[PDB]
Order: structure tokens, then C-alpha cells, then sequence
């Protein structure tokens, strides 16, 4: 294979990236997006703040751009994310009780309906759990509606889009731990009670030299519950600046992650949260950390590239 697109295509899996539609006007960015991936997800364009800035007022221009890019280039389209405690407009946070539930339900219905037939899978609910186990403690959805909001969102999504693969997404759940266990229980419960749920997304925002040794094992147990699994926001951050041994360790980590997916029949593929370190979200969120993607700031392939190629 000459591109990661071919490598993934050959493995019968997806290799995607998080797209910022505005960067499509940047030649080198587009060249890589066009040639190295077979799947695309909106890094921000389809979130609540970007789609419903004011209650009942939707703005799909940005999300449409991402969707159009996918159809135009023949790539699968993944949707991120319908219900999430972050990047939630104040107007929504200002609602309570029935008013809030109705706003959530309508947001799911409107967005899912708008992209119906285009988005193949949705991160319906994102980051519902807490590190250490249990439900997230700073979520407007958890605080205003309690435990049942997740099921409500999934049922609402399925009603709006009868065929889309509906996933629940989270981070720090790549290995077996208290958090992934809480997620495992939810997934099992939903399948047992017939709640619409087809997949689980393992964000995989990892630290280099720290890939869980039980990654595949964890992916397999979720797959065994009767759902598909997918690595949705892969990036492995290191302490900056980068150097040779850090880049090599990172390359090794990327190989380990793609391998775990390859070892699970139901792992749909791997999506990296961005193309180049030039735009990666890590530095501004994790002080002193970065250089987490496959391409550096000059659009030069890093060692991680060959590792991903070999893994597929
Ligand atoms: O870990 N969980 C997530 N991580 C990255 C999130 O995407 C970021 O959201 C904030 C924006 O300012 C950034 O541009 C964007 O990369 C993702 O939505 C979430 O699931």
C-alpha cells in the first residue's frame, strides 16, 4: 500500500480523521485528507453549539460542508456528537425539567433527521461516565434528567434515523477499569432491554508509552455484548518538544492501537483526531503536551505513519 487509505481499505476497515471544514481551502491539508483517509468525522461542525446556537434555530452550514466533503470524496461519514455535556449552549443549560428534556429530544431529532442517509453512525451520547466509575459529575444532562437521559437520547435518535449505527462514546475506557466497567454494564443493559444501541466508541486520547495492555481484550468483551467497536478520536500526546525516542515510542503506540483493532473482528476501524500537529487540539487543552498526530506541523509524516501502515 502507498496510502493509509489503501491499507485500511485492504483490511476491510475504516481509517478516518477529524475534519475542520475551513482547512479544506489549505492545499496540503486537503491533499492529505483526500488521499490518506476513507472516513471523515466533524471535529466541531456537528456539535450542539455549532448546530443549534439558539433554541429551535439550526445552522447546518458547517456540518453540511463536512457531509458534502465525505460524499464528494467517497468517504464514510461519522457523526460527532448529538448529546454531550461540553460545548452545550447556555440557553440549553438555562432550561430545566420537561423544558430541558424536550430541548434535548428535539435537538437529537432535528440533527439526526437533517443528516439522515448521509451520516452512517452517530456518537449519540458522549462522555456519560466518570473516571473511577459511575456517571459524570459535571453534566447538565445527568444533573437535570438523571440516569435515564441516555436511553431517551438513543430512542429519540433511532426514531429519527431508523438505520444509522447508534454509538455511545467515551475516553479513558480503552482498558478494563472502573470507568469502562460502568460503560460495559450500560451497554449490556441496553442490549438486554432492547434499547437502540449498535456501537461503542473508544476515543483513545492516550499518552505515549501508556497504551493499555488489555486494549484488545476490552474491545473484544464489548464486541461480545453484541455491538461494534471503534477507536474514534485517536491521538497520543507526548511532552513537548518532540525528539527521536519520543517519536519512536509514539510510533510503537500507534501500531499497538491499530493492532488491537485488527485483532477484533467487530472493530470497524480507527479515526485519528486530526491530521497535523499544526492544528491538533492537545496543546491548548493539555499544557506542555502535544505532537500527538500522524503528521507534524510541516505536514511531514512522522514515524507513526509507517507504524499505522504496517498495522493495517
Ligand atoms: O476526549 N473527548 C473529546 N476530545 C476532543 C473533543 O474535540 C475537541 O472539542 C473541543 C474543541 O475546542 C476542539 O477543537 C476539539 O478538537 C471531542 O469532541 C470529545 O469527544
Amino acid at each position: 500500500a502507498t496510502t493509509l487509505k489503501e491499507a485500511a481499505d485492504g483490511a476491510g476497515r475504516d481509517f478516518g480523521f477529524a475534519l475542520d471544514p475551513n482547512r479544506l481551502s489549505e492545499a496540503q491539508y486537503k491533499a492529505i485528507a483526500d488521499s490518506e483517509f476513507n472516513l471523515v468525522v466533524a471535529e466541531n461542525a456537528m456539535k450542539w453549539d455549532a448546530t443549534e446556537p439558539s433554541q429551535n434555530s439550526f445552522s447546518f452550514g458547517a456540518g453540511d460542508r463536512v457531509a458534502s466533503y465525505a460524499a464528494d470524496t467517497g468517504k464514510e461519514l461519522y457523526g460527532h456528537t448529538l448529546v454531550w455535556h461540553s460545548q452545550l449552549p447556555d440557553w440549553a443549560k438555562n432550561l430545566n425539567g420537561s423544558a430541558f428534556e424536550s430541548a434535548m429530544v428535539n435537538h437529537v431529532t432535528k440533527v439526526a433527521d437533517h443528516f439522515e442517509g448521509k451520516v452512517a453512525s452517530w456518537d449519540v451520547v458522549n462522555e456519560a461516565f466518570a473516571d473511577g466509575g459511575g456517571r459524570r459529575q459535571d453534566s447538565a444532562f445527568q444533573q437535570k434528567l438523571g440516569n435515564g437521559y441516555i436511553e431517551t437520547a438513543f430512542r429519540a435518535a433511532r426514531a429519527a434515523d431508523p438505520t444509522a449505527k447508534l454509538c455511545i462514546n467515551d475516553y479513558n475506557v480503552e482498558g478494563i477499569n472502573a470507568k469502562s466497567n460502568s460503560l460495559y454494564d450500560l451497554v449490556k443493559d441496553f442490549k438486554a432491554r432492547g434499547v437502540p444501541l449498535d456501537c461503542v466508541g473508544f476515543q483513545s486520547h492516550l499518552i505515549v508509552g501508556q497504551v493499555p495492555g488489555d486494549f484488545r481484550q476490552n474491545l473484544q468483551r464489548f464486541a461480545d455484548l453484541g455491538v461494534d467497536v471503534r477507536i474514534t478520536e485517536l491521538d497520543i500526546r507526548m511532552r513537548t518538544p518532540s525528539d527521536a525516542t519520543k517519536l519512536a515510542t509514539q510510533a510503537a503506540d500507534y501500531k499497538k492501537v491499530v493492532q488491537a483493532c485488527m485483532q477484533v473482528t467487530r472493530c470497524q476501524g480507527v479515526t485519528v483526531w486530526g491530521i497535523t500537529d499544526k492544528y491538533s487540539w492537545v496543546p491548548d487543552v493539555f499544557p506542555g503536551e502535544g505532537a500527538a498526530l500522524v503528521w507534524d506541523a510541516s505536514y511531514a509524516k512522522k514515524p507513526a505513519y509507517a507504524a499505522v501502515m504496517e498495522a493495517f
